[PDB]
């Protein structure tokens, strides 16, 4: 789990938004996942969606999950290197 | 809600989810489809290609939330298969 580049173990809920928000709408699609600080039985998904913060709530398939994730991320990778052209 | 997304493909069977996100082989990974669990009545699954493979994730009032995530993968799909 922490292997993982999309995950920021005790990031804050506070901080995970500015994280994902930075870029306003243009950001749309960047998430993170994180420990709860509220509940630490548990992490939270935290993503931008045109411009705004959301939180899910992450509550035996951790690895295939894990798997899911790596292939979204893989995605946000794509745009960070493969640009559209202005 | 739910139905309304390109995403979701109600009855889908488990076979024919994994056949779906299959076509294209590992060319086709990240392609996902959720769809309506056919062992557990109640629930739904997250059907995907990783690296050529099919993989089934078994998924609080968080539900819309939830949405606005599977769209947001579902948008940048288009850009990572061009």
């Amino acid at each position: 789990l922490s292997d993982y580049p999309w995950f920021h173990g005790t990031l804050s809920r506070v901080k995970a938004a500015q994280l994902v928000l930075a870029g306003g709408p243009r950001s749309h699609g960047l998430f993170v996942i994180r420990q709860s600080e509220t509940r630490p039985g548990e992490c939270v998904l935290t993503f931008n969606f045109q411009g705004k913060a959301k939180h899910l709530r992450l509550s035996g398939q951790c690895h295939v999950q894990h798997l899911w994730f790596q292939s979204v991320f893989d995605m946000l990778r794509h745009f960070h290197t493969h640009p559209i052209p202005l």
